[PDB]
């Protein structure tokens, strides 16, 4: 028994790094940076979301997200717009061009996830996803 | 249903970022950088491990780890040594000074982990830790 062997933050960080690194290699081989992939995948099939929400789901600092959106909007892959009510809030959406650019990569991402989860079986896979979702929802600001 | 809502790499990354960020604030309030905390906590109670293993468990790139160890060894918190056999391998250990420096923070880390896991109950907490450990062991290089 070493402290790190069963310390939750260390376990989450290692599992996340290893799984994400595998798929990020595929994304780069398909011409996407990790940050572009995270943004487009987070916006695909979504209503417009705030910059702060996008930063949270992409685990990226908000100033970095803003600069990324500057370049992604220049390339027509995303669009920023004002919020219906509070204009201290900028919303962002994926465009059709961005969705078409990322659709095949998303199918590859689903295949990779299926391979990662297959050894665990449907019950354990769903339990993992449910626990992770509940943890996120309890700890998000 | 949006793709990102139940995409495993996104769930792992968000849960990890949120949980780790909470404890990293405590570490900094106790005078530790995140990288110093990760290294000392990973070495506490451990036999000497390779630099590559340390980089994996601390989710830090190996060149960055080497520079970090240069400064941590200068401060007497860790020690590098040669491997018994293959001297292409450098091992690293925590020193008594480093252990005494980090012991209280480790107790705080255990308390924080207990609070994070308490709402899930012992069964779900252990299932999460077991799944994460099995995933790491399947995906580590
Ligand atoms: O806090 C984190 O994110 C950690 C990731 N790897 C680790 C190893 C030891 C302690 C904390 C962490
Ligand atoms: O691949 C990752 O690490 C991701 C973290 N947040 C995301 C959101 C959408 C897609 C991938 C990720």
């Amino acid at each position: 028994h070493r402290f790190v062997d069963d310390y939750l933050p260390a376990l989450l960080a290692q599992a996340s790094q290893l799984i994400s690194s595998e798929f990020h290699e595929v994304a780069r081989q398909h011409g996407f940076s990790v940050s572009e992939w995270r943004v487009m995948a987070s916006l695909a099939g979504s209503e417009p979301i705030s910059i702060g929400q996008l930063a949270q789901v992409t685990v990226t600092k908000q100033p970095t997200v803003t600069r990324l959106l500057d370049r992604m909007e220049a390339r027509g892959q995303v669009e920023r717009l004002p919020h219906e009510s509070d204009r201290r809030i900028t919303l962002v959406r994926i465009t059709r061009k961005g969705l078409k650019a990322v659709e095949h990569l998303m199918e590859l991402a689903r295949e990779h996830e299926r391979r990662v989860l297959e050894p665990f079986g449907l019950r354990r896979a769903e339990e993992l996803k449910q626990t992770l979702r509940q943890m996120i929802d309890l700890h998000v600001h």
